[PDB]
């Protein structure tokens, strides 16, 4: 098959499991590796719909460099988590209560440390991301919330192309257990055809199964925020917590309008909406080399900022 573009600099972690409510939980702890020993913060990674451990290597590899810890875990319904059967099987419930309880493990290790946790998500993850700054248990002591290219509302041009994924959630309530695979969107995904080939030949993203109630939750998740019916984020969003989202301008599969309009109702003071021109979908893992400095460059520099002491 096509290789992995991307060449890892620091030491890749143990895949490392993990049981809760009825699941084997694949995940890594990516330690700091920049030879000060020291560590600034803690980043959480929630992947997005058909990604899995690997996919956040290049992100996780970078963050390890500068002084960041990463923490990432295949979700129920995906990667290592959930094989055959079980795969793209998950709802709203599992998908907050398994969050909740790798939260609170991170935030138990992160304690003793004295270091603050980030909360990151692409896609999919970063819907999930950006709702539990709104509803999650723990959303006033995460110390910061990332955004990759948000699920909020998709875009026309993914949205006349793939039908099913309007269909699909129409039909959730009536058939939830029933999996599909729509294929994935390589051109949409990312500009890099060396990043193109891997995910098209990776045994591990081919092929993507979800299920009508997965993808019903996740779109569902997305579309609430775009509405913000009663000013759902103004009343909800942790008081004052520094959000940032970070979106490809030519991304034609997440709408960069679902970004914009959440930076705008977001009531927190410390809010900032990024676009970056060239770019596309998976700004934090498939894009070029040129893409991913600039767009990591930023978060490294924001996490900075918000861990700056003295």
């Amino acid at each position: 098959s096509a290789p992995y573009p991307y060449k890892v600099q620091t030491t890749v972690p143990e895949l490392q499991y993990e049981n809760f409510d009825g699941a084997k939980f694949g995940y890594m702890f990516w330690p700091v590796q920049n030879g000060t020993n020291e560590v600034r913060g803690r980043v959480l990674l929630i992947h997005g719909f058909g990604e899995y451990t690997k996919i956040q290597f290049r992100l996780m590899d970078h963050l390890s460099l500068n002084g960041y810890e990463s923490f990432t875990f295949d979700q129920r319904g995906a990667g290592v988590t959930s094989p055959g059967r079980s795969k793209g099987v998950t709802d709203e419930y599992h998908v907050f209560n398994d969050l909740e309880h790798f939260v609170e493990k991170n935030l138990s290790e992160c304690k003793a440390k004295g270091i603050p946790l980030f909360m990151w998500g692409h896609s999919m993850g970063g819907g999930i991301c950006l709702n539990y700054a709104c509803q999650g248990k723990h959303k006033n002591e995460i110390s910061g919330y990332i955004g990759s290219g948000p699920l909020i509302i998709l875009h026309p041009h993914t949205m006349y192309n793939k039908p099913t994924q309007i269909i699909a959630p129409l039909l959730a309530k009536f058939s939830p257990r029933v999996r599909i695979d729509t294929g994935l969107d390589l051109k949409g995904i990312t500009s890099d055809k060396a990043y193109r080939a891997f995910l098209g030949s990776d045994p591990m993203s081919v092929p993507l199964y979800g299920s009508f109630r997965q993808i019903h939750d996740f779109m569902q998740r997305g579309a609430k925020l775009y509405k913000n019916e009663n000013n759902y984020i103004q009343k909800n969003f942790a008081k004052d917590k520094p959000v940032i989202i970070m979106h490809g301008q030519d991304d034609t599969i997440n709408d960069p309008k679902g970004s914009e309009k959440f930076i705008r109702d977001c009531p927190s003071a410390d809010k900032e909406l990024k676009l970056y021109p060239g770019a596309r979908h998976s700004i934090f893992s498939l894009e070029t080399d040129k893409v991913f400095n600039t767009v990591f460059n930023d978060m490294k520099q924001w996490l900075d900022k918000h861990t700056t002491t003295e």
